[PDB]
């Protein structure tokens, strides 16, 4: 159980100490052979701090008519794409420490999906718990004039976005103050956050978005024939079990879509409790059981478990828990050949080399938890456009489909029509289900689907360009790094 | 390199590369119809028992595996280039210009900026 | 025959005295059944009347050298959802109580089609009649800088459109006015407004669009199995007659 | 007791057709002796009407959660020289006919006595009895931002002023309002209001300014030893009496 803001930092600087020297041999200029040393450890020490970090105070009037200094932080890591974008935390213990932490983390796990926008983050120190819904929305009304008269919100600025203790209604208010003060005349005025909700400008299919996300990032990995081999399985879903610790956001709507394609879910345990059962449970009666209730303590299809369900066997298991869960503790009693991370650092570095030691193919957090940023990204382009996707398009393609059939029929039945047999060439009952459903929810699971695709074949190979094996976590920071970098480098980072 | 340059102007300005949102999309509807005149067929001549593998060939799958950004321009190009050869045969025929095809465009591109100024009230009093 | 703006209003103040009761239920917080009432009641108060309306007043010099005032109005209802969309009309009887009411159920109308941006109108007291045409730019163009100057165009304020008496050529000079006076270093100048002729932004296919409209809006009514049945038909276009007006 | 409205405009109208005659004498250009007559009847109707008039309408939430709708008015007179000043009036009697009117004096107010901004004028159709502390300046905070983003409030734009049931506290929160949304890179953002308390920028000695100002105005003429000998007195106030009504 290290300091978390050492463990971030500590990959940078382990991940730049590998591809310093495949990164010098690539440059192109009349220089020495050491003046791009030189310039190679020059531009990996500007991007490793947080250009901005802002500190705030409050004068906010309490219920009762009192008053309170409400204490809140932004930090923006990079600028070298814009926006930046970062989500809200409310918290009694967010210090300054953690936001330029998890900061940087998202300027390289936006890097890793190629979402163009840089990293940022805030925090605000209060309990949420403590307050009405009437000294919310005045903490939060504020927090955004006190930070858009700053510069540090805005579509082209930073986007914010939901996390801990936020839910939508907080990015309503945040939308609504900046809206009618600041961005009035702007065209763009309600691209400045993401995550509202669905009747001011939010996407669908949103609270399924980390959950897709864990699906397809496990997907193009099964099915690379390479990394299987070595693990000892065949490729496809079929005949894989898997279990999921924390049953919630990212744990529910995960186990559904894997659920859906073979895979046998097998154990679900939470915070207080855990579930057995070698024959399989089905999530939607798992969940239904804890819609009325609030835990799975006695769920009927599947018998009690109790202790750590890290050490259970499994095939593939996935902490949706919390940070710093698997370490020397129990790392040779895992009994699974992959371990998809959920949550942010999951794993201890010490974990981590005895999986390198028993041929466990950890994959990343910075990874497979991209997912909602990916949608984000898409929700910024909504508001952006000022138009739902496809709307002027769905019924075109439609007539242009049918018109495909009917020309298939007609040039059959100009070959064996002297016969008189029609052939009547119509959709299939799924393509049918796929015409007449077609909405904005369809491309947001695909263009997501593609994203998590494209960008799983950039970490296999970075992982032999470098001879990593099966240490992808290391991959995924040199791939974040070696794009971050021919970004500065090819601008001429000082304006002198 | 105009003609691109105008699309990278508007690359720069949707905040996002060609197609990202489509590839995978329109890749799933080409093999549902595939799939569709598969079964079709099948219910025709499915008595028989003898399966039809309808399946892309191996150029339009070398289209589908490798389709990129890339591709939308090197298309885009070769509408525009082609919309606007055909308005330079026709002025050429409007005007009994025979072979003279410089004369042609450059008419071309009067009688357009002339509808501008035109229906626009160039004077602002 | 009754007044117009009564007739408006009229349906609003009756169909929320409808969907008030599903309303409440379907509302999630922490209240008592009778604080949801009243804050039902009260949000349906803030949608009826209009937000804002202008009032204006022109020097504008007629063709023969002598000066005259020319009057007009804008009335944007909602503010919900920006911009705001409406139509500019040029007639001697364009009073105030008119564009109030043509205001509002724009918002309306946009919402059923799931237009996002709402309701506005405007209104100018003249005769194009009587004004020949270097009189009319004269009124467009200044109408559009007294108009712009306090925020009342602009490609994510307001767009205009046209209307009676208000043609194309109208649209042109808007455009021309805004684009190069106030909206010069902005992107989105020429979204100002719509209906423009197509060498400048106009779409094709606009003047057959209420046209294609009218069509689409039965169609989809005559294939719909139940509510043919009550009337005592068949679906489809087959072996039915129509007759038209106007 | 005649119509407000109706006096106002009535001094106008008559003193106009006074300075016409020696107006068209003192002009110069290449004109005939019938064209300037049509030049400065033609400029006396642009004086007259009001240029800009707004109107407006509010979802305040009152202390019990309640809503309701409070609306507004202002109308700017003329736009010779910026900005406008004119007071904001709070009460249930403040009609769109009203407000015209006052603006209009004070263009010719701020005239006679060289002061370079012209007239203008706003109410509120409250009763600001019936209302608490927080009530006031939720009321009064949100006038201006539904004020200011249609330019109608700013340091070169127009300059409110207290008026009846408007005093100091209400221009503070004008003053922080604006200063805080929308004129916040503007250097002369606290120069949007005027009658401010001292500790904000006000100035000293301005509750005794109309008082100052009614002295002065006889002081001029007492000493004028024409207008006192038709009357029958001697100048200065030596032996002289008055009374003072209110
Ligand atoms: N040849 C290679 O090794 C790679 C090629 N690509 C190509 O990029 C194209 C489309 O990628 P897009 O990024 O969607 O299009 P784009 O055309 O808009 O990409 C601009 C460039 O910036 C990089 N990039 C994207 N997001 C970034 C971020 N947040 N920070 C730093 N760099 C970032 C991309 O990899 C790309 O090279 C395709 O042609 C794809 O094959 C992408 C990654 C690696
Ligand atoms: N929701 C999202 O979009 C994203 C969530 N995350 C992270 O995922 C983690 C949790 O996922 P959420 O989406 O927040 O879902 P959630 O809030 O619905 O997760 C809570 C679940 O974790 C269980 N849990 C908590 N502490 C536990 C412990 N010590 N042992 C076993 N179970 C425990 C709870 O009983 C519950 O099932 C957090 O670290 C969060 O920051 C990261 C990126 C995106
Ligand atoms: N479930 C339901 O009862 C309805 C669902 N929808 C869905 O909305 C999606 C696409 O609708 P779009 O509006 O095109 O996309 P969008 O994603 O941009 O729509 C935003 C939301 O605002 C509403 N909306 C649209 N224009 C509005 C206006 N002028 N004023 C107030 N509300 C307005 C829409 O109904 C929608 O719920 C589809 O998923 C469609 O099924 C639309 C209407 C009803
Ligand atoms: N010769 C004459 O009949 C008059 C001469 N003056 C002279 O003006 C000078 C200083 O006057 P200021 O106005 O203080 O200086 P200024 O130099 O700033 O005055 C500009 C001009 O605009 C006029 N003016 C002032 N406020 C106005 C308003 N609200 N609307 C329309 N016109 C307005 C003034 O009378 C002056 O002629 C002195 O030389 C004084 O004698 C002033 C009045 C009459």
């Amino acid at each position: 159980d290290p300091n978390f803001f050492k463990m971030v930092e500590g990959f940078f600087d382990r991940g730049a100490s590998i591809v310093e020297d495949k990164l010098v041999e690539d440059l192109k200029t009349r220089e020495t052979e050491e003046q791009k040393r030189n310039r190679v450890r020059s531009i990996l020490r500007i991007i490793k701090p947080c250009n901005h970090v802002l500190s705030l105070s409050f004068p906010i009037r309490r219920d009762d008519g009192s008053w309170e200094v409400i204490e809140g932080y932004r930090a923006q890591h990079s600028q070298h794409r814009t926006p930046c974008k970062g989500g809200i935390r409310y918290s009694t213990d967010v210090s300054v420490d953690e936001v330029k932490a998890l900061a940087s983390l998202m300027t390289y796990k936006c890097a890793v999906v190629d979402v163009p926008f840089g990293g940022a983050k805030a925090g605000v120190k209060i309990n949420p718990k403590n307050y009405t819904d009437n000294e919310l929305e005045k903490i939060t009304r504020r927090f955004t004039m006190e930070l858009a008269k700053k510069g540090f919100i805005g579509p082209g600025v930073d986007v914010p976005a939901p996390d801990m203790s936020t839910g939508e209604r907080e990015m309503s208010w945040i939308a609504d103050t900046y809206a009618s003060t600041i961005g009035h005349y702007d065209i763009n005025a309600h691209a400045c956050v993401t995550g509202k909700p669905i009747s001011q400008g939010g996407i669908h299919g949103r609270i399924s978005a980390t959950g897709r996300g864990v699906f397809h990032g496990i997907e193009n990995f099964i099915n690379e024939a390479s990394y299987m081999s070595i693990l000892g399985m065949t490729p496809g879903f079929g005949d894989k079990t898997f279990v999921v610790q924390g049953f919630g956001n990212v744990g529910l709507h995960s186990m559904r879509y894997l659920h859906r394609f073979g895979a046998k879910c097998i154990t679900v345990g939470e915070s207080d409790g855990s579930i057995w059962n070698p024959d399989g449970i089905d999530p939607k009666e798992l969940e239904d059981f804890k819609l009325q209730h609030g835990t799975i303590l006695g769920f009927p299809k599947a018998k009690i478990y109790e202790g750590s369900i890290l050490e259970v066997d499994c095939d593939i298991l996935i902490p949706a828990a919390s940070e710093k869960q698997l370490t020397k503790s129990n790392a040779p009693r895992v009994k699974a050949k992959i371990i998809a991370e959920g949550a942010n650092g999951p794993t201890t570095p010490e974990a981590d080399k005895i999986f390198l030691e028993r041929n466990i193919m950890v994959i990343p957090d910075l990874y497979l938890n991209a997912g909602g940023v990916t949608v984000s990204y898409f929700e910024w382009l909504n508001n952006l456009n000022h138009v739902s996707y496809g709307r002027l398009t769905f019924k075109y393609e439609r007539d242009s489909n049918y018109h495909l059939l009917m020309s298939v029929q007609e040039s059959l039945e100009r070959k064996f029509g002297k016969h008189g047999g029609t052939i009547p060439i119509v959709p299939t009952a799924e393509f049918q289900d796929r015409i007449s459903g077609a909405s904005e929810k369809d491309i947001v699971h695909s263009g997501l689907a593609y994203t998590m695709e494209r960008s799983a074949r950039q970490i296999m190979r970075t992982a032999m360009k470098y001879n990593l094996g099966l240490d992808l976590r290391t991959a995924a920071y040199v791939n974040a790094i070696e794009k971050v970098f021919r970004v500065y480098n090819e601008a001429g980072v000082t304006f002198t």
